[PDB]
DNA sequence: CTGCAGGGTTTTTGTTCCAGTCTGTAGCACTGTGTAAGACAGGCCAGATC
């Protein structure tokens, strides 16, 4: 990082992980890796998850069942819940 | 000092191919929603005329 990129080991280090991976791997690494410090989703714009719901028929409480499933695993909540729908 | 020509430079950006590994799609034969009444013709028995 010194030599070449007078030393700001973050940047370097964050992108170490993608070559060594990449060099025979996934998918999922792009994934990831890819969520890190940028990005992001936050949430889902309400009207693209409305659109989720309508268009591939869900019932409000089967939607709500979703929610609360993919929000208390991992979440990090990304579907917005019924109100703001 | 300037102007641009045409070279130096490193550093993008991509290049050809052979093992595979993942991923998204087309190929499969094939499905769902059309859903109830009347009109016209002919026969013939009933039933009223008279």
């Amino acid at each position: 990082a010194e030599k070449e990129e007078g030393g700001d080991v973050k940047s370097v280090c964050l992108t170490l992980f993608l070559l060594a991976l990449r060099a025979g791997n996934e998918h999922k690494q792009a994934d990831e890796l890819e969520a890190m410090m940028q990005g992001r989703g936050f949430g889902l714009h309400p009207a693209v998850c409305l659109a989720i719901r309508v268009n591939t028929f869900l019932s409000c409480s089967q939607y709500h069942k979703m929610y609360r499933t993919v929000k208390a695993t991992s979440g990090r909540q990304i579907f917005q819940p019924l109100h703001t729908l």
